[PDB]
């Protein structure tokens, strides 16, 4: 092995593993075959479904156990102290589960954690009671030749919410896992997880336990989804899986809180998308027979790898499940997972559909006077509004740098990060030259973070420290083309540094290409020195080359830099054109603000061609592009005022259209008022100038001539106009029936939907509008509560047409035959015709009027 000898003193491979051998993640993905060859539990998961045991706690509660059984009054009701004071009772329950057909039992150790046990005066006994728990299970399982799972639960204190420090929590999982490993468990099971940051904390602590003890075992991680649909601290299934896929874990799954019914969408999401094996352990009430049917569905139809029960399930539940699942062939797991990052709340794709991945930069002390002022003044409320402003303008993630000469970086992160952890809906790109700052940040930020910058500026060791940190915490990584020779300025230097960095991150450390965002630099081309004139072109040509040579990797640029030195209008224009040029060369992400760009649709053809000449350095004895480009803005200084007066001069109707296209909120309501006073009706304005404006924005976005922030600015105008016009809308009928209406899970588009709501409401239909990103469970809760004549689902993403199909499947499975009306721009009539195969009663609606006519037909025209 070359690689075993090629470590620096910066490498920390115990937690994340390296790029070779048995590490959980390597360049090629989840290291399934190697780990199946080393570990009998994973071999078994490949070969057959593994039946878990059922509840321990609810089994213990059925024994009439006295204070004496627990060692005294102090310890009464602590399950884990029974490992010392009534071992034979814990064992008997294992024996009942094995005799019922369980091939995997869990240790009575879920609450064998320092801070949980402190309740009973047992804080110092966590390792002991965990070790005795593993021994009890070993004693029962060894005659049966079964597996033992060392079970650790979430504890009583939520780390994302500040109720315990990462370090105290880390120490609690470590010592506990140590007990389990020394006791002979075959795998460690982190279960009933409520806090996605705890998952990261405990995974890394349990890994460290393995390294300390010299014994590695598979790691299985199960979250709990509450009846509301998320983990307790607010994490959905998508964000959960995104946060798990990049960690050193073998098996992902869920347990507790609900029965399999509510669990079904979440189990199907894991079964469908995870590269790891998948487990499912529902709570119960639920009969043995019912649970056996749900696990037959989950195994045979979805490909779930291990099945058992949680709280309320007994031996009898496991008996029926083992009979139901014996002899089913496992389905193969998916081999790739789309690159995604995550906040506490939501997953975000790194390959954004039809768009760059846009990273706001205003939370950067170096680049932002406002943020700096608010940081030093400890203005939390101001920083969160700034965060929100950026997300509102389309930021998929936020770059954060607090570093400032004169200040303690670590103090400022300790102040700010606890608040960002729970406030942000989007992920954080942690921006720092200090690995210590990075490591501190990774103790506070839930989900899958980004790290802004592995580079070779300060030696291989720092590079390896950052690389190691990213591998262990499952972070995406920005790779910056700077080495011992300095910043790479030419295409040749950029490719060479990128290739060296790539090979080290993939082959040595085991990061996937998909985790990497290569930053070839952005230098100013405005200063006007002959050195600086080709520096933009060099980045663009390097990026194209590295795109063909490195499939899978991403590219990110801080684009504003290109234009440093210029006047604001010139900057906005150069930044925008550079960004589009970079997109055409392979760019996947951009660190940029909305204010520092404008739509290409708004750039005169002459400014456009001059910006091209400057970027590509089209210099002649004829003409110097920098001077020509500067001179353009000198000679069109009045341009802002010709725009404003020409805008204000337009006819009323065309002016309404223009407000949409150009995002002009200011004076909107006055124009709409003017139109209502002249006798125009609300729906005329909506269907006419306003939606014509949205049609044009769509054409420009689809043609690459308008970026996401300006589509959001058009969207805001559109929704303000509809909200102003809605109260003036003429009603046209009386109680004709009821529609439950929703945009489906994953989708935030609602302009279509809300027009539907308004047209139907005013033609005399009760519309229960459930909003955006509505899961099928909440749709059907609404169906049950309101008993409507139909259900409406809106979908504008291609992805949403697949959610609609699955929604129809979910509805068929639970007996629904109510009419379903599907609509949205992504969805065709030919496609809804085909869904009739799943669900007879499904109808397509081209528009709100077609929706109206379908409600008319389906209620007898009421
Ligand atoms: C506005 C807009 C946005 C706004 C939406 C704001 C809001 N709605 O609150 C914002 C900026 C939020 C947005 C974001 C994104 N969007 Co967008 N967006 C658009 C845009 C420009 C206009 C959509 C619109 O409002 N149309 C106006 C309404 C009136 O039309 P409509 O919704 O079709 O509805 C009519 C019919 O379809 C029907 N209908 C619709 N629903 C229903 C339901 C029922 C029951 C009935 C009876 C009828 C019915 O009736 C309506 C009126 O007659 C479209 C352009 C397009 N569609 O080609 C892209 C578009 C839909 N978006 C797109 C994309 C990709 C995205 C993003 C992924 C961008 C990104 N960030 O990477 C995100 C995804 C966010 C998410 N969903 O999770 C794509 C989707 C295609 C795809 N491959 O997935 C489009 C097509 C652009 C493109 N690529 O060309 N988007
Ligand atoms: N393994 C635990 C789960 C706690 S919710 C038990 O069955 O009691
Ligand atoms: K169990
Ligand atoms: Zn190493
Ligand atoms: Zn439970």
């Amino acid at each position: 092995m070359v690689e075993v000898h090629a470590c620096s003193p910066g490498c920390r491979h115990h937690l994340g593993g390296a790029g070779w051998g048995d590490a959980p993640l390597v360049r090629l993905g989840y290291n399934k075959e190697a780990r199946a060859k080393k570990f009998p539990y994973l071999k078994a998961l490949l070969e057959r479904p593994l039946v878990f045991d059922g509840a321990m706690g609810t089994e213990l509660q059925k024994r009439d156990l006295t204070p004496e059984d627990y060692g005294g009054e102090a310890y009464f009701g602590c399950p884990e102290v029974l490992n010392r004071t009534r071992p034979e009772v814990v064992r008997e329950i294992h024996l009942a589960y094995l005799e019922a057909g369980a091939e995997v039992i869990e240790t009575n150790t879920a609450g064998a954690l320092r801070h949980v046990l402190a309740e009973y005066g047992l804080a110092a006994a966590a390792e002991e009671l965990a070790f005795l728990g593993a021994r009890i299970a070993r004693e029962a399982a060894d005659p049966h030749g079964a597996f033992v799972a060392g079970a650790l639960g979430p504890g009583t204190k939520l780390v994302s919410l500040g109720q315990i420090s990462w370090d105290a929590l880390y120490r609690a999982y470590k010592e506990a896992a140590r007990g389990l490993l020394k006791g002979g468990v075959d795998l460690i099971l982190l279960e009933t997880a409520q806090d996605i940051l705890q998952v990261r904390c405990a995974v890394l602590a349990v890994r460290e336990a393995m390294a300390e003890v010299g014994r590695e075992v598979p790691l299985q991680v199960q979250v709990t989804f509450e009846a509301t649909g998320t983990m307790l601290v607010g994490t959905d299934e998508q964000a959960a899986l995104a946060a798990l896929e990049s960690l050193p874990v073998d098996v992902v799954g869920m347990n507790c809180a609900t029965g399999p019914d509510l669990m079904d969408s979440k189990v199907r999401y894991f079964a469908e998308h995870s590269t790891r094996f998948v487990s499912c352990l529902p709570n119960a009430d639920l009969t043995p027979e019912e649970l056996a049917k749900w696990h037959l569905k989950f195994v045979a139809e979805y490909g779930v790898n291990a099945v058992g029960g949680c709280c309320g399930t007994g031996p009898e539940h496991i008996r029926k499940v083992a009979e139901a699942v014996k002899g089913l062939a496992p389905k193969p797991r998916p081999e790739s997972f789309p690159p995604q990052v995550a906040s506490l709340y939501q997953a975000v794709s790194l390959k954004q559909e039809a768009s760059l991945f846009l990273v706001g930069e205003r939370l950067n002390a170096t680049g932002s006077k406002r943020f700096r002022e608010m940081l030093f003044a400890r203005d939390l409320e101001g920083i969160l509004a700034l965060a929100r402003e950026q997300v509102e303008e389309g930021a998929h993630a936020l770059d954060l740098s607090v570093a400032w000469t004169g200040r303690d970086e670590l103090e400022d992160l300790r102040w700010l990060l606890p608040h960002l952890a729970t406030a942000l809906t989007v992920p954080v790109m942690v921006d720092s030259t200090s690995p210590e700052a990075m490591e501190l940040a990774l103790k506070y930020l839930p989900g899958r973070v980004l790290l802004n910058s592995a580079n070779l500026e300060d030696g291989l060791e720092r590079f390896d420290r950052v690389a190691s940190l990213a591998k262990a915490h499952g972070a995406a990584l920005v790779v910056l083309a700077i080495d011992e020779k300095g910043m790479a300025k030419t295409r040749e230097e950029k490719v060479r540094v990128a290739l060296r960095m790539y090979e080290r991150l993939t082959e040595h450390h085991g990061l996937r290409p998909e985790d990497l965002l290569f930053d070839l630099l952005t230098f100013p081309i405005t200063q006007g020195d002959e050195e600086s004139r080709p520096l933009a072109k060099e980045t663009l040509l390097a990026m194209e080359e590295l795109r063909e040579r490195l499939p899978g990797v991403g590219f990110v640029l801080g684009v504003s830099n290109v234009s440093f030195g210029l006047k604001p209008r010139a900057r906005r224009v150069l930044n925008s054109v550079f960004l589009d040029e970079a997109r055409k060369r392979g760019l996947t992400a951009a660190i940029v603000d909305a204010g520092k760009i404008l739509p290409i649709s708004q750039i005169p053809e002459e400014a456009y061609a001059l910006a091209l000449d400057l970027i590509y350095d089209r210099r002649k004895e004829g003409f110097d592009p920098l001077l020509a480009f500067m001179a353009y803005f000198e000679a069109h200084k009045e341009a802002a005022a010709k725009r404003e007066d020409a805008f204000l001069a337009l006819p009323l109707l065309e002016r309404l259209k223009r407000r949409v296209v150009e995002g002009r909120k200011q004076g909107l309501e006055a124009d709409l008022e003017e139109a209502l006073k002249a006798g125009h009706k609300p729906l005329d304005l909506i269907n006419g100038p306003l939606l014509a404006g949205m049609k044009e924005v769509g054409d420009l976005f689809g043609a690459g001539k308008m970026q996401l922030p300006f589509v959001l600015q058009a969207a805001e105008v559109m929704k303000r106009a509809v909200a102003y016009l809605e109260p003036h809308m003429e009603k046209k009928g009386e109680g004709k029936g009821t529609l439950v209406l929703a945009t489906v899970k994953g989708d935030v588009h609602d302009i279509g939907k809300n027009l539907v709501d308004i047209i139907l409401s005013n033609n005399g239909y009760r519309v229960v509008n459930l909003g955006i990103k509505v899961p099928i469970e909440e749709i059907l809760k609404a169906v049950e509560a309101h008993k409507p004549h139909a259900v409406g689902m809106s979908g504008l993403l291609v992805k949403s047409t697949l959610v609609m199909k699955e929604n129809l499947e979910y509805m068929r499975d639970r007996g629904y035959t109510l009419p379903v009306i599907l609509g949205g721009a992504a969805l065709t009539r030919s496609y809804v015709e085909e869904l009739r195969a799943i669900y007879p009663n499904v109808y397509y609606a081209e528009d709100a009027f077609e929706g109206l006519r379908l409600m008319e037909e389906l209620t007898g025209h009421a």
